[PDB]
């Protein structure tokens, strides 16, 4: 549970933004890319492991799951690289949820910036210090240091 | 303290490597860019700030103290922007040894990626995974875990 991360690639502008939940809290990283490609995937999942201990995730389509750029990266961190598949099917409407509530935090800080990306990142700040009380990112840091001790 | 980072900046490759440091673990957050500008810098915070609980940053030099660009990202994600002036002397030395230790690091894995950036955050990774018994990583989840509660 601690180490689980689910990838969900959205859509925005005309770009692509590849967001990672940690699936126990909610805690999101993301980032603006122009299209999905395996070596993109495979990058943001290298900065993903060196920041928190990302033991497993779940990719977020058939083609970054058979990506061989995409497998390597995942030897590489020492992540399990695992399929998608909703087995339970509220999952895929948490996700939905997520793009939904993301798109509309963009849209309310948008004009705050001129790049995509920096509204993304603003969004995302904003996704994590939410409280809902404990926020996205305290959920984090409460389970990963409960697993460490 | 749990709250406290300092930026540095180091070169390699005609290339400005921009490091994030939690000064009381030692766990790093770093990216690449072609040079330092108040508008990189202001992006990497609120990056960081996004992910990180960050409550005081001290910047790594004077022109990204005087930055409107970079005062303006502190103010929009709270962080309070600090100078990083070395008034304890053994602070300088730390920082130095760390900017020698990541560019040892990047030399070990460097035939391993055509980028620059994909060596840097094999370093990053290599980095906060070492036991030196706890690890970077998990210094800074206990550390932050152990200020919400
Ligand atoms: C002079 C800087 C360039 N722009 C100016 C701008 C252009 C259009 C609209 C608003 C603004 C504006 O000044 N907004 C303020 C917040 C106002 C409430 C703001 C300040 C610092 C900040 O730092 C992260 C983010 C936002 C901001 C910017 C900075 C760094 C970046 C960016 C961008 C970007 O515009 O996307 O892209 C990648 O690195
Ligand atoms: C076909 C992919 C392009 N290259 C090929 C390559 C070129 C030169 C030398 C080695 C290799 C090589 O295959 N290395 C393996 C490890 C071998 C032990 C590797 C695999 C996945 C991985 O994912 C993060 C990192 C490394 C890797 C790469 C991927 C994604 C990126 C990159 C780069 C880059 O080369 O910098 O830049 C930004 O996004």
């Amino acid at each position: 549970s601690p180490g689980i991360w689910q990838l969900d690639c959205t859509h925005l502008e005309g770009k692509v933004i590849l967001v990672a939940v940690h699936v126990a809290s909610g805690y999101i990283e993301a980032e603006v890319i122009p299209a999905e490609t395996g070596q993109e995937t495979a990058y943001f999942l290298l900065k993903l492991a060196g920041r928190w201990p990302v033991k497993t995730v779940h990719t977020d389509n058939g083609s970054n799951f058979t990506s061989t750029t995409v497998k390597a990266a995942c030897w590489w961190a020492g992540i399990k690289q695992e399929d998608g598949i909703p087995y339970n099917p509220q999952s895929q409407g948490v996700i939905e949820s997520m793009n939904k509530e993301l798109k509309k935090i963009i849209g309310q800080v948008r004009d705050q910036a001129e790049h995509l990306k920096t509204a993304v990142q603003m969004a995302v700040f904003i996704h994590n210090h939410k409280r809902k009380g404990y926020s996205a990112g305290e959920r984090i840091v409460d389970i990963i240091a409960t697993d460490i001790q």
